[PDB]
């Protein structure tokens, strides 16, 4: 259903010095949720229920953010792509995951995903994608009335925009929600968030590390070579499309649309589309993990 409600109590591992908190729910080979910018476990909430009994369900807050230790020092420099990657690598190390994970991935959480899967390809049963970064891109392929916004967030303009006044949280992600929230709700998405300054540094951090017009370097060749692996690869997928969406729309959809062994279907829903139509979401995983792990009961 729709609803506030978390979906469990969180569980935390020691990760370099640092807790990460986890959803784990259940038991079985690992259905495993990734959240991105500047969400949290929480984005899940109405769409892991669908998957009761097909897997242990997991859902890992990255570092700095939901129930995640922040990291000090911070500055510009913190929360790069590459040290998401380091404590994420080092959390699903920890959690023990085996050779039969199923990744269900949204926005940042997708980049990290999708690399993860290009580096232990043996190990991944199938991934569910959606509201993905899929590949490099260039700004005529962003949305046309977040562009000015998100170049700001790019610019020296971002430590106000977003350590002060916290306009991921406030204005981004409402925004691309076609449906009011609740006050709780948006208390479950601001809580790791409110307090400004360094706290608020991930949300500005994310979108100074999307790769767009061949910068930065270093993310855009990450996700050229996940690209290039995704296109080829025979692992079984399922492309969650939104309408109107945001960021899966013209030229990465249509490259999406390429990739092999993939099925489909389209949801209402712009970026954050668990908040609009989480029941046909959820209801899709469930079918495409049925198919991965026929149980013939
Ligand atoms: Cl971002
Ligand atoms: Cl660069
Ligand atoms: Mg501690
Ligand atoms: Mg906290
Ligand atoms: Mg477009």
């Amino acid at each position: 259903s729709l609803g506030a409600k978390p979906f469990g109590e969180k569980k935390f591992i020691e990760i370099k010095g640092r807790r990460m908190a986890y959803i784990d729910e259940g038991t079985g080979d690992p259905i495993l949720f990734q959240h991105g910018n500047p969400t949290s476990s929480y984005l899940w909430r109405n769409i892991m229920p669908h998957c009761a009994g097909l897997g242990r369900l997991i859902a890992c807050d990255l570092i700095g953010m939901g129930d995640s230790d922040k990291l000090d020092p911070s500055g510009p420099e913190r929360y790069a792509y590459a040290e998401h990657r380091d404590y994420l690598d080092a959390l699903w190390e920890a959690l023990d995951l085996g050779d039969r994970v199923v990744l269900v991935v949204h926005d940042w959480g997708s980049a990290l995903g999708f690399d993860w899967a290009r580096r232990h390809r043996e190990r991944v049963q199938g991934i569910a994608y959606m509201e993905a970064i899929a590949m490099p891109i260039e700004w005529a392929d962003f949305p046309e009335q977040d562009r000015d916004l998100f170049q700001a967030f790019r610019s020296q303009a971002g430590e106000e925009l977003v350590l002060q006044d916290n306009v991921f949280v406030e204005q981004v992600l409402p925004g691309w929600i076609l449906r009011p929230l609740s006050e709780a709700e948006m208390a479950a998405y601001r809580e790791p968030f409110l307090a400004a300054g360094e706290a608020r540094r991930p949300t500005l951090s994310w979108p100074r590390q999307i790769p767009i017009a061949g910068t930065p370097a270093d993310v855009v060749a990450i996700a050229r070579d996940y690209a290039g692996w995704l296109s080829e690869s025979p692992i079984p997928k399922l492309f969650i499309n939104a309408e109107p969406g945001a960021l899966t729309t013209g030229r990465m959809r249509d490259f999406c649309r390429t990739w092999p062994n993939q099925t489909e279907i389209t949801v209402a829903g712009a970026h954050f589309i668990q908040e609009d139509s989480p029941d046909e979401i959820g209801a899709a995983i469930a079918a495409f993990v049925r198919r991965l792990r026929p149980a013939h009961h």
